């Protein structure tokens, strides 16, 4: 109003603020003496001013702050790296102008926002407890929210060492998103049973396209 | 050289237990744009053999498999590594598109890198101070090593997700990156039995540990 709106981090800070934030973060690594990062340092606040709501703009100085960037691999400066939820997205090496940025930023940031007909059922199934039966009974149970198109028992392995665990993830498709929204309200942190179980909702798109790993 | 004629009942063992990268072809002899990519993949398992494994699985002589996929439409191509699903791809495609998705989700296949990812080697609460030094000790002995990054990953959206660890080696060549991903692989430290795999140099020169 109108003040800064770029989060200035430190390496004692850096945890809370850009892996446990909430939204999309672009952190900006930077030193005082690097001329392409002071290039890019307006273009930052345009940034920062017009993507309000769906992006945070950080920066950390890697002189006065020398911990975090070789953990991330940084080389040269400025770099952009762009997390979403605690993970690294996308990133981007140098400087650029305002238009490579929003085609950037664009191109990284979730398009076409959209309420799912699908919902995913995590922590709920064992793969040993799978048999015949359960897609059955998942679609009658889930059907009193709803009409349910397809149930899918979907096993991941959650590594690539031989022996990684393998999880359950279930995929209930409803008719139309208000049903979906429905169950997910009803049984995310209710516990079926012996299992505290995450209902969520799954991208539709992806879904629709056989990606099964979000 | 060929591609693999999948079962229902060979599916874990071709697939999911397979050594190396597998791309599965989810088809039937009615499906039009299934014939049209058959040539392509004649070509693809030709091209990149020893890298990649073709194979098949007909839905209407195997019908359990494609519906634990997600597997609506075809011809649907899945990838594999290390029973993984790496990427997927709907519908048909010409041989170009299907190298551009082969380049941007099989490390190596654009270049061989001079950077190395050993996966399963060290838990997040066993990483010291030391790590970084003993590894490239230990790496030392296939050539020079230029970095090593001990890298900690969310593996996941949702908060509740793992943390884990890849530890990143750049070599000063290829060929060293090379003897140390065959001297690595399987091998197993205290416990654990590691992964050693090539990255993709320049998400790697682009500070992208992601992949
Ligand atoms: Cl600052
Ligand atoms: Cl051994």
């Amino acid at each position: 109003p109108m003040s800064d709106k770029i989060i200035h981090l430190t390496d004692d800070s850096f945890d809370t603020d850009v892996l446990k934030a909430d939204g999309a973060i672009l952190v900006d690594f930077w030193a005082e003496w690097c001329g392409p990062c002071k290039m890019i340092a307006p273009i930052l606040d345009e940034i920062a001013d017009e993507y309000q709501g769906k992006l945070t703009v950080a920066k950390l100085n890697i002189d006065q702050n020398p911990g975090t960037a070789p953990k991330y691999g940084i080389r040269g400066i400025p770099t952009l790296l762009l997390f979403k939820n605690g993970e690294v997205a996308a990133t981007k090496v140098g400087a650029l102008s305002k238009g490579q940025l929003k085609e950037f930023l664009d191109a990284n940031l979730a398009g076409s926002a959209m309420e799912s007909t699908v919902m995913v059922l995590r922590n709920m199934v064992d793969p040993k407890d799978i048999d015949d039966d359960l897609e059955g009974e998942v679609t009658e149970e889930c059907g009193k929210f709803g009409a349910v198109n397809r149930v899918i028992i979907y096993q991941e392995k959650q590594g690539e060492e031989e022996d990684a665990e393998i999880i359950v993830k279930i995929f209930v498709e409803f008719s139309i998103a208000s049903e979906t929204h429905k169950a997910i309200q009803a049984l995310n942190g209710r516990w079926f049973a012996g299992r505290k179980v995450v209902a969520e909702v799954y991208d539709q798109e992806r879904f629709d396209n056989s990606d099964l790993s979000a």
